[PDB]
């Protein structure tokens, strides 16, 4: 009897269906914003409409990946999953952080706040209610909506010391409520030691997905990941031209698969900038591709490369419905955590 | 028996002596820093040794201006405040918020929270104790410290509707504790408009000063502000040649002596840059000018252009001992907020 | 028995009433807005409003100083005279040219095109009807409405060449037309020569305004100007503080009535960022000062520093109605051009 | 019996020999310089020894791929094609546009004058001469020299809705004249669909080329473009290592080849950056390649991969013969527009 | 029988003149030219030329304040030198330093290198020659011209221990050698110390000109400076409208000049940008002031407001002659150096 948790309650893993992994809808404010304007992404009418090309072509489920403080919109997104309810769509948003790069290493909460508060915090999200106001400052007001997954970040070929205690979150939190976790990486960098730490903490591999691995593309550096932790690479990477062509993710997808790894395999399309879905565009006077782009060109792609029916099936439907399953709950117990990261975070000061 | 509330405990005005009004210390990350690495100031011994010569040349109380999201940093000041108390030195800290800049348009706590919560939260700084993680996020641990004072601050040439929210918030705030208020005006613009805002929400203009004005060096302005409003002009500007010569502010000062004015002025270095003190200075290898250059160089300076002692002795003594007094409390009435304001808010959204 | 040629058609000079000789209401794209996204003002209705405040205080007439390359928009200004006219609002649109800065030194129609070819268009906007889109290209498609004033516009300490033709752009369609020449100087610069440049092309002092001399505030400067040459000095500088506070416009001005030079003054806001009107500052959810603040503060300041009445009338009123006043129509003789403007061109390769 | 249309006239196809698709010499201002000084060139001298090594080495036609408005400069491209013509050298130039980048979104000729309009304008460049002046203003002045092939392009992963109307307008153009259409892509991106609209709107697929896609190195992507629409790609890249080395293009046309495509591919340099030539390398004092690499080091290479001497005399010859060559004049008949092509007019607000 | 060292030879101080006593005519390449393009300044025509306007409107010697690793070029200098010595023109070139900013803190000889082996070299350009290399490297090849006075530089609000380090380089070039020394202050800032320093290391206040505190327009700081050291003010500033109109600086002058200190008052342009200049303008298409300008416009200024004959006569010709004389030699003895000097070298980590 296993279990998802989507904004609008539990579901059974079964009703998952074809499943987004990694994707967006509204991003309101916050620092990645402040990077680039096209980070602003605030219309629920053509999120909507872009969820109902997506369900067109056969998808059911989005896992919305904003943590609390950079972007999510917790009122919005809950429209937009009401909108399609009815339809079979669903949403699942998360809790937790991104890369350090988006916090303050002087005195934000990640960094000041001691790690298992922070925990009670993230708990909360996924067992009370998410935070209308996205732990965005001292007043809190809950949702009846949980979050049904955690996020953590690292960064440019380097896990920062905030990094590794977002990390120690994710696991922990993830360890306590049964949920599962998503990292960001960035271009694909430190993946085998992001998934070597949450495991060493007490993570369940089977619950772990990490992203972006497309933007490192080696397909050696994949299997190693995989073999060695049993976690799950979440690519995207469809229509992204100025990191790498689709053909290239293709190719490195069927060698995974030719070794037997179809199982560790999700996908998704990030759309997180206005130009990355067609409705969006639209609003922008712009014909642009967005979430069908992922069935009308890229798994057309995988099969003219060589991936059988039966591996797409499971990259799109049974691996999901596997890494995004909640597990039973459990107590964490620091004891159990690996010396390798006792010792790094010894290194890094964290404790 | 009127007392100023101190971090280190609620002292009679007496013991206020010589004043500065608005300055730092430490600056502990925040928007702030992001725009210049300057900003950045996180040396206490280098403050305690700065505060040391303030209170050698007769000073005694410096009023640190950093609302809790942006630099402020309670252990830290609180390490400074220790250190001086035995020489009868005297912190005053700060609750409240700066210029809308500084704080995510979209989904910071300023533009989401309402108005009435925001108000309980800086009331609680005032009355229980200062959130020692600055508001930065849903835990809280409150000081012992509790703040002064509290902040609000507007923008170049315009009033934004989050401006005037923040100015509801310290105008009630103020009511309800009876605590005095401060603003930053940038470039010295808005401040008849601050003022008048503030009194139409019923802040006793007795309470009320404004920073910045010597960044308008308008004697006609400054004149204006205080007749019709009888609120107090806190100067900065000794040496800020890159804005306006020590001459020009010591000019208009005279000119407001000379018109009677002597009792709505007080004056602060704000030295809210690491190469604005003489002994963070030495820290980067620099010989600079800090706050000893209050008494070494701008008050003979004053003295100079004809300002008398008795006049600067309300400025530094007498007028800080006045505005910085706590009020007797009072209920807060919506209902008795200016029509002006009133038709404002509409106007921006607010209501 | 003068008129002045606004958009709805030529009126009696005595129908200019209270004029603001430099303003904008739309900045439809161009170079400008390049610059920065505030000099992009779109809003008809916004426009129309904050006329209206305009005309409450006593205004009548706004000369929108907008050349076709950069920002003009003929239809949209338009709507805002029709909206208007019946409360005796006039609109005043430009033809000629900006500062060198916003056109391609290289490929420009100013850089490449004969000088003659250039001056026909410009008269045709000021005899036969502006172009809808504004000269941006080979196709023209002209209105009923012309054109009653030509621009040109110098650089920082500096008259590029291309400039120089402008200016006998400015000064031949003048004194073919009998029309009006305001010129914008960078930072208050060079204002001495383009004056003497134009009248050495044979262009009528009397025709001539020079604005932004209140950014450079040397009243002897200003004195010298009109002394050696007759034009009229067009200040704006309310409420820009960020170069200047208002008091020092107010003395420089009463510097020159006290000189008896009061009839070669004009008054304007040059609002031409979307901060710069009250209305425009509402859709940007601020409160910021626009047209109104002329009557409201600056006008008193006047006063205040003891600008007579009929100074006042004359900078507001008599001065525009002069400046503005179409001359008779003369035919350019280019054998009479100054020795200096001829050596002058030689020097900057211009034949 | 087909004719290319050079700048010097009409030459049987046959004449055009050897035919770099897409390069540059003269690069005079316009928006790109704006980018990037290297932008700017502007030697004719240097261009002319340029062209002389590539004819050495066996080159006859240039194609310089600049849009009036976009760098391109009448006079001095003539200088060149009558140094060479001797040589066996031709020149064919471009009217139409760039990608909507590089012009006013606003204010833009081709944003705001008529669809119907443009395209007369461009079919006046290609049936009665250039505009000497580059169409950057209301005054045109004819070269004797016509344009013989029409630009449009797209942007980074999205296609504007000026672009689409600049595609209309090459559609057009192409149908009325004959003339053939090359189309700039941002990286590559869109090309499918650049090609289903051009074709969509009635032009010839057989007359279309379309550059860059040496950017999105996907021989999935290039293979799907040719066969799903017939149209030509014209790659660069060659000595463009900061995208992609050599090696990468050689193997993908290698492959295009090995799948029967040799037919719809042509190749260019592309050097239109100033050290992208090599004796405009030497008048900055550096050693850079430019058009010769084509011969001394690409050519070899593709040969080195296996490309069969046939394919490339078709890429080089044939090809050009064929997609450069004048088609009989057609009416353009809007009722023969497709379905695909009108619904994406209606959604990106084009009537 | 004082003298002045010229490159091209010691002259008798009577022979000096007329003395602008900071400027530029060749600026070759250096960290100046890293901050923006108008900084390079090549064309020894264009210099004579603008000299010899100089020189036709009076005066007679330019001192150029290049130091060796900021700009100068020896070998073009000389040229324009020679140019004007038959017209009474002189040269008088500087060693020494500009401001820290334009020295690498970490590795630049000036950070590295022991005070003493600085001095050596920095008196062997005042004895020997300078370096044609310009002290650029390991290689030295002197010229046969010799520079006449030693520059040193302090950055904004604060002296930097590097800037110390070569204001003790000055000091004792020009106790060793009895050169003078000239001293950049950044926006008029740090004058009193700088002034102070120079002394406490024993150089003689006769000999020292501090520059640019037209850009602290504060005239009772001028005053002070000079009234409590004995240097004279360099002033620049004529026709910098960014900073300051020409006004401010003649006001200023006329009051220092009321108070007695008319012996303590030096011209100078600074014209150390390419625009700066007349005929440099010329060079670039542009109208613009240079040298002339000072006879043509500000002189004439300062007599308008009231600055005698006598009082303008020292300025430009008593007191140059007076301080860019050479002192006696005499020895350094660092035990002699003020205690207020020592105690900052140790806080500053000098020794
Ligand atoms: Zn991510
Ligand atoms: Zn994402
Ligand atoms: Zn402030
Ligand atoms: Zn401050
Ligand atoms: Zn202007
Ligand atoms: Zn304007
Ligand atoms: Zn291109
Ligand atoms: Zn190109
Ligand atoms: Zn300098
Ligand atoms: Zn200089």
């Amino acid at each position: 009897n296993k279990f998802a948790r989507t904004v609008l309650g539990d579901i059974p893993v079964e009703k998952l269906g074809i499943t987004d992994c990694h994707d967006h809808f509204i991003k309101n404010g916050g620092p990645e914003v402040e990077e680039h304007i096209d980070f602003l992404m605030l219309n629920v009418d053509a999120s909507i409409k872009e969820f109902k090309e997506f369900i067109d072509r056969g998808g059911s489920t989005i896992v919305t990946m904003d943590p609390p403080n950079v972007g999510r919109d917790v009122l919005k997104t809950l429209e937009i999953a009401n909108a399609v309810k009815n339809l079979g769509g669903n949403v699942i948003m998360s809790t937790g952080f991104h890369k350090a790069k988006f916090y303050d290493k002087y005195s934000s909460w990640l960094a000041v706040v001691p790690t298992e508060e922070i925990v009670k915090m993230c708990v909360a999200e996924i067992e009370e209610g998410m935070d209308e106001y996205n732990y965005n400052g001292p007043v809190v007001k809950r949702s009846k909506a949980k979050a049904g997954i955690i996020k953590a970040g690292t960064g440019y070929g380097a896990i920062d010391r905030l990094e590794l205690k977002a990390l120690e979150v994710a696991a922990r939190t993830s360890i306590l409520t049964g949920c599962p976790i998503l990292v960001h990486t960035q271009l694909g960098t430190m993946a085998l030691e992001v998934a070597k730490h949450l495991i060493g903490f007490g993570a369940n591999p089977d619950k772990i997905q990490i992203s972006h691995l497309n933007k490192n593309p080696d397909k050696y550096y994949y299997e190693k990941v995989i073999k060695e932790t049993g976690v799950t690479l979440c690519f995207d990477g469809p229509d992204r031209v100025k990191y790498y062509p689709d053909s290239l993710l293709a190719e490195n997808i069927k060698y995974l698969v030719d070794k037997g790894l179809q199982k560790h395999i999700t996908l998704s399309l990030d759309a997180g900038r206005i130009l990355y879905q067609r409705n969006y565009g639209l609003t922008k006077g712009k014909q642009t591709f967005g979430l069908a782009y992922l069935f009308d060109r890229f798994l057309p792609l995988l099969k003219q490369v060589g991936v059988s029916k039966e591996a797409i099936f499971d990259i799109l439907v049974n691996n999901p419905k596997r890494v995004l399953a909640f597990d039973e709950k459990r107590n964490f117990d620091p004891l159990k955590v690996s010396k390798e990261v006792l010792e790094l975070k010894k290194e890094l000061n964290l404790n």
